[PDB]
């Protein structure tokens, strides 16, 4: 199924690649300027909406989630690209005006694939199918993420489905933080 | 299935992002220390290997393709990650230890999406099928990339099935360039 490669894809060509080398980016930063500061939590976040709205700026989200910093980039020759870069981003949450978590944060992009193929005729995908797909490239994340021994403990999926329109990104980011 | 939602995936979170702006970043560069060489031609040169093998050096797959230059890089916001970096790198073609050629080279990893799903048990995916999967990946991609508005004249497929061990990859992309 569609969704099945996309979710494979997202692991084979991207988590598999950039996990192993999360956590040492990661403890370069917390040991940097940021003296006074809480230390960066030591997951990717991954905000998977079931809606597949993928936006480009998280503060456009919710403005209790402000970009705080880009992590270390890491660079690596890829399939013919010599210093292929990685970049990732920090982000803080905010609860009450106040810094209440920081964490290395983006949205799964091939759920925007799921969109756009909704969007697009010649993609023969129907806007009906795309909730089941985007459920389903979720569970097949996590079903490979389970057994893969990259993504041990350095990932922390976000999946959520906005409704009454009152909903809080941050809240959902800082319920998975707060559990560590 | 799934190499069809592989090449929708290539287009949507890559090809359209970069590829409306790969005429600029190759006119820049060729307007740079160039001053006595051939200029880099206009299209982003793709290796689509039906064997679904894509190696990180290119040097590797044959020593008459050498890498020469990255191409200045592009940065984007995109999915909450601040200035996304996209490198892309520059190779010169050799025939008869002589340049015959210069252009922006890489490969569609996303065939080494199903080469590792053929490979990984937990994807369900039959080695057997990866042939025609990476059949289909190329014929789907032709098919968008021939209405699609972002990528008209600044990409070129370069499809192909080694044997007899007897095969240039060189001469493949050769026979593309000098078409134009
Ligand atoms: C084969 C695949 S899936 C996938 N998903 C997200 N990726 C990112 S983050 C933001 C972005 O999409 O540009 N960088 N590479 C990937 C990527 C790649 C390279
Ligand atoms: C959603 C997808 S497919 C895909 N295919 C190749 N991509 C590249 S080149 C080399 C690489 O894969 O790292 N950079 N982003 C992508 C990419 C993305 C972001």
């Amino acid at each position: 199924s569609v969704a099945h490669g996309l979710a494979w894809s997202y692991y084979i060509g991207y988590l598999r690649l950039i996990l192993p080398e999360l956590q040492a980016r990661i403890r370069t930063y917390n040991q940097h300027n940021n003296l006074l500061r809480g230390a960066v939590s030591q997951r990717l976040y991954i905000l998977l909406p079931l809606d597949c709205g993928v936006p480009d700026n998280l503060s456009m989200a919710d403005p209790n989630i402000r970009f705080l910093d880009k992590l270390p980039q890491q660079t690596a020759d890829r399939a013919g690209i010599k210093d292929r870069v990685y970049s990732n981003s920090i982000y803080e949450l905010l609860e009450n005006g106040q810094r209440a978590g920081t964490c290395v944060l983006e949205y799964a992009t091939p759920l925007q694939t799921l969109f756009a193929m909704s969007q697009y005729s010649q993609a023969g995908f129907s806007r009906e199918d795309r909730l089941e797909q985007a459920k389903l490239f979720c569970r097949t994340l996590e079903d490979i993420l389970a057994d893969a021994p990259e993504s041990q403990n350095n990932c922390r999926l976000i999946a959520y489905q906005e409704p009454d329109s009152s909903f809080s990104l941050s809240q959902e980011v800082l319920r998975h933080l707060r559990q560590e």
